[PDB]
């Protein structure tokens, strides 16, 4: 009943795949899980929860076996990622629309006790106007219900992207987690290429960004105003991590660049 045209990339759980439907030549995103049910229904649970312009739509689901299928709005400008020129990144007024449009959508999950857990590159797509939305909730969990906060106490995402507190504490925010990827994003985004493997003390370019050896790659490719705000981001408290309402009274933030 559709066609499995191309594979797009690996989801958390499974692949998903281009799929065209039979009928109808609508053109749409398939999630194929090979079925733990627990968590397909924990994913799926969160995808109905979820309304909001910067973040992916979805569609339904229907078993076979224990195949699932998710089906999503196709993202018809393809990945964020392939719109980063390694080593140069992108111009400065499409990296600030894409982080607004990024901070919108977290600020819209973090409202509703939604965390993402893995926001980089591959998971931030476009659509027919390049406006930016947020994919895929197979890692996504619940961080606030009725009002009162549940620490995270579990690993997972990408090392590059990930908060230090994540690979050093027993228990750990939720939020302060993503505003740390969504700085790195902003670094590739500037910089087409990331500042670290990973977040750690053996790591020698954290160790670099922490004495403020900015005179380095990648932070000699930032402007001072942009490179400024990385500075609150990447900082290694997360109680001292500038949070999302502040992010929202940067000056490079609020700098008029685009037409
Ligand atoms: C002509 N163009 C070329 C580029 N096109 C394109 C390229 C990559 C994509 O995702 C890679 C991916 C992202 C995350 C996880 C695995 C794989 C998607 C897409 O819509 N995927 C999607 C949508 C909704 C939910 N999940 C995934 C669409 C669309 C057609």
């Amino acid at each position: 009943d559709w066609d499995l045209v191309q594979t797009l990339g690996e989801g958390a759980y499974g692949e998903v795949q281009l799929a065209v439907n039979r009928v109808t030549e609508e053109a749409v995103a398939v999630k194929i899980v090979d079925m733990c049910p627990e968590n397909i229904k924990k994913e799926i649970c969160i995808l109905k929860m979820l309304n909001h312009e910067n973040v992916i739509k979805f569609y339904g689901h229907r078993r076979e076996g224990n195949i699932q299928y998710l089906f999503m709005e196709l993202a018809s400008g393809g990945s964020l990622f392939d719109r980063i020129e390694p080593d140069i990144g992108m111009p400065e007024p499409d990296a600030q629309r894409f982080f607004h449009q990024l901070m919108a959508g977290v600020v819209y999950l973090h409202g509703i006790g939604i965390t993402h857990r893995d926001i980089k590159p591959h998971n931030l797509l476009l659509d027919e106007r390049d406006n930016l939305k947020i994919a895929d909730f197979g890692l996504a969990t619940v961080f606030r219900y009725n009002n009162r906060e549940r620490l995270l106490n579990k690993m997972c995402g990408t090392l590059p992207y990930v908060a230090p507190e994540l690979l050093k504490r027993r228990e750990f925010h939720a939020e302060p987690v993503d505003v740390w990827s969504c700085g790195i994003v902003l670094t590739a985004m500037l910089a087409g290429e990331l500042p670290w493997d990973q977040p750690s003390d053996s790591c020698q370019e954290y160790s670099d960004w922490k004495e403020k050896k900015t005179y380095l790659n990648p932070w000699k490719k930032i402007d001072s105003a942009p490179l400024a705000l990385l500075h609150k981001i990447l900082v290694e408290n997360p109680s001292a991590r500038i949070t999302i309402p502040d992010i929202k009274k940067d000056r490079w933030y609020n700098k008029p660049l685009k037409k």
